[PDB]
């Protein structure tokens, strides 16, 4: 349905309040919604929880079943490990992703949860593999009778782009993937990484949106993210229940068809 999420694990309830006229969707890179808003207060705003295995280790039947029976009622997706090309995230070749993919599958299909890809980016260091075509062709071949109906990516270019859209440089990445694959996509991270002013990452943020709203093959997309130490300007939410100029951006732009 409607494909404005957040990429964040520290939601307040009042955070909820502000961000879910249009975010309709969040995760937190773990399979238990965040504190401040569970069990009820997300489910009652209507705002969709998408679990998460981050990584590889410690994984079997037993934690498949675990993982099974904590994720929330309501679920209906599944995302698979985090940037495991990157030797600093989950740190999987694609084979060894594809031979731990068995677990992932089990809990999608004990839950009846469709599946999103291992999410992968361009690694410039310390990285298994640095090209994210490369690795998701690889985990393909390893995984040939695995079940994955979406792939997932990751997208930080610079703030100025090309001309006039200042998403350019990330719209050219969703454009490659479109072309190497003809599965539906979620990008579940994205926000430009050099902006020298606010200005910058909301003109940035804007053209992005406009872009993402209206690409069919995008199915959902997750800013990064509530509060971002890190990603300069990147954050949504100032204090308790605040929106900044950023977040306001985010939940007032027009969306497709909802
Ligand atoms: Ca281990
Ligand atoms: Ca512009
Ligand atoms: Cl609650």
């Amino acid at each position: 349905g409607c494909k404005r999420g957040l990429a964040y694990g520290y939601h307040s309830k009042a955070d909820m309040d502000v961000l879910s006229p249009a975010v309709s969707w969040w995760y937190n890179w773990t399979h238990v919604p965040d504190e401040g808003v569970r069990p009820d207060y997300y489910r009652t705003l209507g705002v969709d929880y998408v679990p998460m295995v981050w990584g590889g280790g410690n994984l079997d039947s037993a934690a498949a079943g675990r993982i099974a029976s904590e994720i929330p009622e309501g679920a209906r997706f599944l995302l698979g490990f985090n940037e495991p090309n990157f030797g600093a995230q989950a740190d999987l070749s694609a084979a060894e992703a594809a031979a731990l993919w068995p677990h992932v599958e089990a809990v999608a299909d004990a839950r009846g949860l469709a599946l999103v890809s291992p999410a992968v980016n361009f690694c410039g260091g310390d990285c298994q593999e640095t090209d994210p075509f490369k690795y998701l062709d690889d985990f393909f071949a390893a995984c040939s009778g695995c079940r994955v109906d979406y792939i997932g990516i990751h997208i930080y270019t610079g703030c100025k782009g090309e001309g006039d859209n200042q998403a350019q440089w990330l719209i050219n990445h969703v454009e490659t993937y479109k072309s190497r694959f003809d599965k539906p996509l979620w990008l579940t991270e994205f926000a430009c990484d050099s902006a020298g002013s606010l200005a910058e990452q909301k003109e940035f943020l804007v053209d992005a949106l406009a872009y993402l709203e209206n690409e069919p093959r995008i199915a959902k997309y997750a800013w990064f993210s509530g509060r971002a130490d890190n990603v300069r300007h990147a954050s949504l939410l100032g204090d308790d229940g605040e929106l900044n100029e950023l977040g306001q951006a985010y939940v007032s732009a027009p969306q497709h068809a909802c």
